């Protein structure tokens, strides 16, 4: 394991927020982009051996980790756009004309914003479980509701009450959805699931979270732009975890709208977590497929 | 206020459950029959300007307050069948040919049941914000999931966990529903919502309203039977709270279908839970009908 | 019974129209709004009660019994807005700030209307058999049309010349829908039979009141506007004859979508001529509802 | 005019009916076909034309003219299938094996039926504004309710009563129809309608005729068999009258899917009664057609 | 059999275009327009017979025949409304004032056109197997693509390259045609086949023809028109032939939509090519419908 | 270049057809399956490097190529369930238990069968440009009739007799498959189109091909089984060629239903014949998938 401190931690301030990463190795720009319920972190387990190819820059989205939590009570500064805009901001505050970017969860959508709105800045880009815009009406839908019901709790302010009233009780919150968006759990040994608690107890930080969940999944909510709904011939590397329940291998129907220049690879035996379920695959597939 | 203890508890064993109750008045029978998130005391206001009147009792449904919880591993044993079982099995053991009924929140689902089944034991009954066969569609449908999530989290054991975990994390939990499911939070005094808890932090409870949810409302889940799809021209009284965002007052469309001989009144100032927030337009109301 | 002639009879000069009328009590203006194939006195039963807590007013609506038949070649000046419009020039005409009103039939549009139209003109309001701006498909449906067959016929120049062709030609063609649009035939007495004849065969009044139909009912008629199509949240109290076949209780499904605050009773042993059939009910309701 | 008097006037006592009819002429048999509010008379005016060519027969429907009334409270006695039985029946009494058929109004039904159900007893066909299988949804549909009410009128006891109630009130009914279904009204003299008119007026017949319509034009009625829904390659020759308005022109639509051996001409000039309001082009076409 | 050099020919220069025809007779002039894959020459059983009546004019087509094939390369210039114009000035070339027009196959939709456009060149007209704006959706259509699939041979190159690449293989593609639509092959003599092989193999024919499947029945063409889908009261005489596959009878039901004043008459030994499999009935329906 | 006289040829006697193959190299077995309108030699730039790793075993499909022709008036014989038959007869003739298997085009069918049918003879397999129960409708659909018109082309006798009239007009026909369907045209040399030439030319052999068109792919063919209609979770390996044009790269949005372990890949230069248009990407994926 390679916990949080054994990394090198930077921030930088950019238009309207302050972007907390870390950073390692040399070559071609390798940008990481996390998802909810974790942060740069999750990543861990293959920021070293990609370093030895890439310069690799993981960034806490704004709302997460160590990065800005934005006026909480305003829902526009949580809206997917403005963390493609970060992005973009990112890697022009780091001298980066172009990068390799890598996205699962909401950064699914941040990359799948990325590189239609910023395609200079793109060298290639590979995505995990994608999202596309036709997601909505099947993951607010019957029976996907079984899965999504969580989207929805975090619409209220009871939820946020609720899971940080204790370490205990944030742990038990979190826990479940490690375990069963993941092929085979336990996910995280008990130091691991401990280092996501100790992140997702940082103040504001579940607030900040669940405010994704408000600006962008709510049932008035639509976080695509005309943009977002075009055909991108950027060479993409996609892989599916056939064990993720919440975002189903099945939406590999979605994506031949949307790309015309992929890969796709379902492997067997991961589920929503890739980076931490499956490292060594995302490693050898990421150094293959940007080689 | 009146307390749990300021009432005389009874139970009284039937075919495979116990069930515990309330007694008190003289007059014709009139069975009063609780919802989720509550049990027999949500009546407490009502009951005693009723018994003026009415041989009123009160029950804890199967899986509530203190009746008997069933097998927890067994959802048949939480059908809302058998629960409209119970009533006609209470009524045998009291030795009540026939009663008036009331219901709301899951009940309703039981007094639909029941006046269809044993309409030979029911003299007129009583509906708030009634639920017929075709509620399914709407109540999981989009966007009412955003109300509805929480039947989907109840299906998971982590759910249970996390509720449970303490008073304080169980108190903050179904605070949330009695408040927005309200036409004017609070509903409650601190009083009253530690005597709501009291009853949820009894051995099994939790666990016990959420098997409901497992039995009867999860994605593959069917409560109704061809029988509950019938017109009934019993005489019934229902009254609607405008304030009830879960089971709203736009479902009286889906009434007509299943009742000939009803009438409908919309409390301008009442939400969910009409026996809490108006007490006293319950007492008129079910005089009146009943007279 | 109470013959027309031991009433007292009024007319008045309103901007287009000699509107005619019976006044009778003290208290809150009551203004009760007859339909067809009536005209003021089918309200006869309930005048008299009634006035003892209101200040009643029975207008004839143009058109029909005493009131100014309108250039018969002109179907706007038969338009049900114009009709509305009637009603809010009697109470100015009468010096009166604000009524109760009551419509059913034809005048259950008129009620719609004027309340969303004239909305400080009204306390509360009834409506008996209540017809919606979504009543049209249903109405001139299948298989409604075994119903609403007589709507198509008064398009005909034939209707008028065949009903007025003589006196017993008459009788018998309004005696059918008296009979078959109540719970229990006969409604009438042949004394009271005779009295709505006597109306009936008044120079134009059939005529008059086929208009009714040629300018709202006709295939290509739109009598609703845009303001129709609101949701209204005026008291308004609602009874339902079950017992009507051509404007039947399954039409409470209409309801919900355009009023917020009202109250449905089902009465068992009417039809459509609630006032003449259930005067009791009548009083009784309005007294309860208008208090 | 050749008024009814002037023709010879037979009986025949079919198996559960009598039929009358007049007969003419030498030749090949031609059966002429009457429909509502008609007779056999109203082929008057070619059958003496048509007789130089042919042995013409023109019966009475059972229920109509002078043909027997059966049981009027039995409306399976009124079916068309049964209708379409008596002329199968009147062939065989008279000893004909094969005749020329020509129907229209009720007696295209009977002809589609005819065709199908005796094939070996038609040597060629013709229909005058024909209906097929997929006539109801059409004719009861809307907007045609303005055009077709008239089938529901029936429907009511209270038709036969005000229609038979005198000579007067039958004239100013059945003239309506006359009138409008023709291309140019008035379609009839004063005397031919005085003839129709007597044809009503005499016991039953009113009746009788509404009867057609309970059996085989009520809401639940279905008159046409699973023999009537396949395609005949009979030669039919198919006249429109383009001023029909209850049986338009557009319905020539339907036909195809019943037909594969006929020709269609629309008649510019002409309503529903062709061989009255254009008896020269019934000639013409008839006697070309069947040549 | 009357070989095309026992006619006499003419050409005229027209705005854009030469056209060769045809012409014999006196009387009023009768127009005759044919289809792919014929020419003028398909017409030539009936023009002798006709010519004792009418001043028969027979052109081909622009791109078919010896008429100009224009710029091949330009399919704005094998539009269809392109060829009703040509007629137009054709008959303004010739001067004459009004026609007798007849159509089929493509010219059904030149006719479909002509009568709309120019309706005070036109006496009456007649078509073969019409086609009209409807015809796409079916004709394209599953399972029509059974016998429309040569309308997309034809957008390609190869089709051309291939049919022409010898008079063997012309003869092969076109025999089918011939064979296939007709109601009992063979259609021709081996002479009359040469005869329509020599004219398919003058220099562009076979890609002058082909290009009208590519300007109007490409899978993104439209050849219609508002002025197009508007309804005719024009006389006009159809006939069909029941053993056309391509253009089938069934096709009947799209007719009444476009025309009100027609006749129709289904040929039952007749397919695609009616004036060449049954001259004798083209002859005899055109003089009769043109007297 | 490879000829088809550089490699061994052998035949062997399946149940009821000869088939031709060629056979090479030693390792586990390779089963490479042709489409049309090729034949074995298709493969025959990658035989050689992959006969390095394996035992590569190319057949002749049962009407193609040297393989036998089954009775050409008996298309039971030509269904492409018998195709995948042969191929288990196959292995089972030549002594092996499991092989790889790869198709496309027809093949593509026959190992969707295959894998199903026979998934104990499999050990992984790859398919290019992927078919799947779902293609029917899209490809005789509107508009991709516009490339699947062949198929209806080669249901008529004509399209043999043309095609086979004469070497030239087979070369000029076969020719724009080859180049329409790949990325970058001409697909092939003179000397190897002479060689696909040579192949359709011999006796039989374009009727042969057609055959399957006729048995498969006619507009009431229905090649599919219930057992086709299965879900299956052996490692496939897919590619598709962007530049395919019949069987597009959106069709990868039918692959999801019926695989649950595979890998996607769109070749950007590629076209229908990967192994001919990029044979060392089908030479290393296959490698790579099969390792």
């Amino acid at each position: 394991i390679r916990r949080p401190e054994h990394f090198t931690h930077h921030e930088v301030q950019l238009s309207d927020v302050k972007i907390h990463y870390v950073r390692e190795g040399a070559g071609p720009t390798l940008l990481l982009l996390h998802g909810w319920p974790g942060f740069w972190w999750e990543w861990s387990k293959v920021i070293g051996p990609l370093s030895e190819r890439f310069d690799v820059i993981v960034p806490d989205l704004r709302g997460f980790g160590d990065s800005e939590k934005p006026d909480l009570s305003d829902l526009a500064q949580y809206s997917l756009e403005r963390v493609a805009d970060d992005q973009a901001e990112l890697l022009n505050a780091l001298g980066i004309d172009q990068a390799y970017v890598v996205g699962h969860d909401y950064s699914a959508i941040v990359v799948h914003k990325f590189i239609r709105k910023y395609p200079d800045r793109v060298v290639k880009a590979a995505i995990f479980d994608p999202i596309t815009p036709d997601f909505g009406p099947f993951y607010l839908g019957f029976p996907h509701i079984a899965e999504s019901w969580y989207s929805q709790f975090h619409q209220t302010d009871m939820s946020v009450e609720l899971v940080t009233s204790s370490r205990e009780a944030c742990r038990i919150y979190f826990k479940h959805f490690f375990d069963h968006w993941s092929y085979h759990a336990p996910l995280l040994t008990q130091d691991e699931l401990d280092i996501y608690v100790d992140n997702c107890m940082k103040p504001n930080n579940v607030h900040g979270g669940f405010n994704y969940y408000r600006s962008n999944l709510s049932v008035t909510s639509d976080p695509w732009t005309d943009l977002d709904r075009t055909v991108s011939d950027l060479p993409v590397t996609m892989l599916w975890g056939v064990g993720d329940p919440v975002v189903p291998s099945s939406l590999v129907h979605q994506v031949p709208n949307y790309y015309s220049n992929y890969t796709m690879e379902l492997i067997q035996d991961a589920g929503h977590f890739m980076m931490v379920e499956k490292p060594e695959v995302v490693i050898d597939r990421l150094k293959a497929g940007f080689r």
